[PDB]
């Protein structure tokens, strides 16, 4: 790289994901292929990993990301917490990069719903929250600096297989059961059983604000049955809602691109069209869970009420490919095909890759995908960005 900025890289997972000490060290970023953070660091690209609530709303996850980056106690905002009935304060972090408070900046590389979270964190840093500012005045409580506005420390957001317009998977019948089957499948990829009541946490869902935690003598099977019936699955303040086509559009209506930030999007597809009616079908090698449980629905579900037609049928096993190049539904962001120069304040569509939702992070194998070269080439591009 010809280095133009010194900003560290920050990895951010989707609606599954866990810290480097979790899952007995099986890495979400790298999976069965290795340790992407370690590869980037070993190649001279300083990289860190964020771990936030996988099932929690993008709002909560953005507040957690902020505290984890600059240090301190997660503050979800007094108004937000009162409106949805969960704790105002989350856990306390030492802070990965306190220098963000004095002028440092970062590149965020986000997978799946991580891309919504990274977008939202930028929006909150730039504009704050009018509602939280007003509520703090009215009720004489403190206000997180995150909601003040006029802050800036994200130089770029890169999203990979992100459902910026949602995924129609949420509309599948029995989505609740199949989604937590997906969680168990990822646990099994990590060689972690779902019917064993581990005494260590192994996979912390970080639901402190909701007061939820896997109990002593409780298996993931039993825990997920509880989670299904909990507010983190049944409220609007959830990843599940933000993942829907409707919820993603609502998010897009206020989370917009900042002129001070480069946005890069990577799309993923792992399907073919058949010759019967033009439906899409999983290619050989797509991870087994998606191939059997999710891809047939994704490549055949049409919904005229929500504008879900033939453009939505291509998919990566989890997300409709059309959803990934940037926010569109309810969004005024601009999306431009990458042309050799990356532009600020717009989505640079870096193209589509023939890699499925879990292969792109190495949680499922794909020997024809040079995952190491993919992330090293991305880090070079970010290293080259003009500050
Ligand atoms: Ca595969
Ligand atoms: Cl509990
Ligand atoms: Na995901
Ligand atoms: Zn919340």
């Amino acid at each position: 790289c010809l280095r133009a900025n010194d900003a560290p890289i920050v990895l951010l997972h989707g609606f599954t994901g866990w810290g480097r000490e979790e899952m007995f060290g099986f890495k979400y970023w790298g999976g069965v292929r290795g340790d992407i953070e370690q590869w980037l660091n070993d190649n001279g690209y300083r990289t860190y990993t964020l771990a936030v609530g996988p099932l929690s709303s993008n709002w909560d996850r953005a507040c957690e990301a902020y505290a984890q980056l600059v240090g301190g106690t997660v503050d979800y905002g007094a108004a937000h917490a009162a409106k949805h009935g969960h704790a105002r304060f989350g856990r306390t972090y030492p802070g990965l990069l306190p220098e963000l408070k004095r002028g440092g900046r970062i590149h965020i590389i986000a997978h799946s719903q991580g891309g919504q979270t990274a977008r939202m964190l930028v929006s909150l840093l730039e504009n704050g929250s009018q509602e939280e500012r007003e509520y703090a005045k009215a009720h004489n409580v403190s206000l997180s600096p995150l909601f003040e506005g006029g802050h800036h420390f994200v130089l770029s957001v890169t999203t990979i297989a992100t459902p910026h317009d949602g995924t129609t998977l949420v509309n599948m019948v029995d989505f609740t059961d199949r989604f937590f089957d997906l969680q168990k499948a990822v646990l099994e990829a990590a060689a972690v059983a779902s019917n064993v009541p581990y005494t260590s946490q192994v996979y912390d869902f970080k639901l402190d604000q909701w007061g939820l935690r896997r109990q002593p003598g409780e298996s993931f099977d039993h825990y997920f049955e509880r989670l299904k019936r909990s507010p983190v699955w049944t409220s609007t303040d959830t990843a599940r809602y933000d993942l829907s086509v409707s919820g993603a559009e609502k998010l897009n209506q206020w989370v917009q691109a900042s002129p001070n930030t480069y946005y890069l999007s990577f799309s993923t597809e792992r399907t073919y069209r058949g010759a019967l009616t033009g439906n899409h079908y999983p290619e050989l090698g797509m991870n087994a869970f998606s191939a059997v449980v999710c891809a047939p629905f994704l490549g055949s579900y049409r919904n005229p009420t929500l504008g879900i037609d033939d453009r939505w049928l291509e998919n990566d096993g989890i997300v409709n490919t059309v959803s990934m190049n940037g926010p569109k539904r309810g969004s005024s962001d601009r999306i431009v095909p990458y042309d050799g120069t990356l532009k600020k304040g717009v989505w640079n569509d870096m193209g589509t890759y023939n890699v499925d939702h879990l292969e792109i992070i190495g949680v499922d194998p794909n020997p024809s995908f040079d995952i190491r070269a993919f992330y090293l080439r991305l880090a070079e591009q970010l290293c080259s960005l003009q500050p």
